[PDB]
């Protein structure tokens, strides 16, 4: 029973090969904005990916994932809510079965039709190993895909996507700028969470933006083509990747914004 996200190997079972899926501060959460309060002490967002460079694209068998050189402060997160300064690993994707749900995150109990996250680590924990170990070791910046206009800044992802159908298969992925992958604004919620997958580890602060990019449905239906399976295994289409809502317990999410 390794895991999915199936009945039978799915979200509820996780707990049992990883007991901290019970935790006190499992992501993804629904944000609700009446709750969600303004906090005028955080700082804006500073995304530099202009120098990012990429290397692999890859079908884990759980999403398709972009990996990037993280040997040097390149492609860099910090501001807002974080201590230090965050290096980009790698970004993927989460969608479902149709366009009315997908992401993992919720705000006000909707569900947007997909989410991607940018996962970033801590330098001034030196390296990811002892980064993962601390509730602040990643940063993720989580972003909604809506339906509608096509995002040019994902086309290139999209369209080697047919390279990689299986789980297992990848490609080498050079030049690719996530700068294309943002919305305009930078407005976020912030709160104390999670990994969504195994091992779930409660080291990441979540950056959630406000502004949802809009993707088209022709691009969102070519996330819809992979596949859970390998390589002539029976067809298990990879969708509704997406881990449920958690209990937020004790924590207080924070807006960036009035
Ligand atoms: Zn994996
Ligand atoms: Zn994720």
């Amino acid at each position: 029973h390794h895991w999915g996200y199936g009945k039978h190997n799915g979200p509820e079972h996780w707990h049992k090969d990883f007991p901290i899926a019970k935790g006190e501060r499992q992501s993804p959460v629904d944000i609700d904005t009446h709750t969600a309060k303004y906090d005028p002490s955080l700082k804006p967002l500073s995304v530099s990916y202009d120098q990012a460079t990429s290397l692999r694209i890859l079908n884990n068998g759980h999403s398709f994932q972009v990996t990037f050189d993280d040997s040097q402060d390149k492609a860099v997160l910090k501001g807002g809510p974080l201590d230090g300064t965050y290096r980009l690993i790698q970004f993927h994707f989460h969608w479902g079965s149709l366009d009315g749900q997908g992401s993992e995150h919720t705000v006000d109990k909707k569900k947007y039709a997909a989410e991607l996250h940018l996962v970033h680590w801590n330098t001034k924990y030196g390296d990811l190993g002892k980064a993962v170990q601390q509730p602040d070791g990643l940063a993720v910046l989580g972003i909604f895909l809506k339906v509608g206009s096509a995002k040019p800044g994902l086309q290139k992802v999209v369209d080697v996507l047919d390279s990689i159908k299986t789980e297992g298969k990848s490609a080498d992925f050079t030049n690719f700028d996530p700068r294309g992958l943002l919305p305009e604004s930078l407005d976020y919620w912030t709160y104390p969470g999670s990994l969504t997958t195994p091992p779930l580890l409660e080291c990441v602060t979540w950056i959630v933006l406000k502004e949802p990019i809009s993707v088209s449905s022709e691009q969102v239906l070519k996330f819809r083509k992979l596949n859970f399976n390998g390589e002539g295994e029976p067809e298990e289409l990879m969708v509704d990747n997406w881990r449920p809502a958690q209990p937020l317990k004790n924590r207080q999410i924070k807006a960036s914004f009035k």
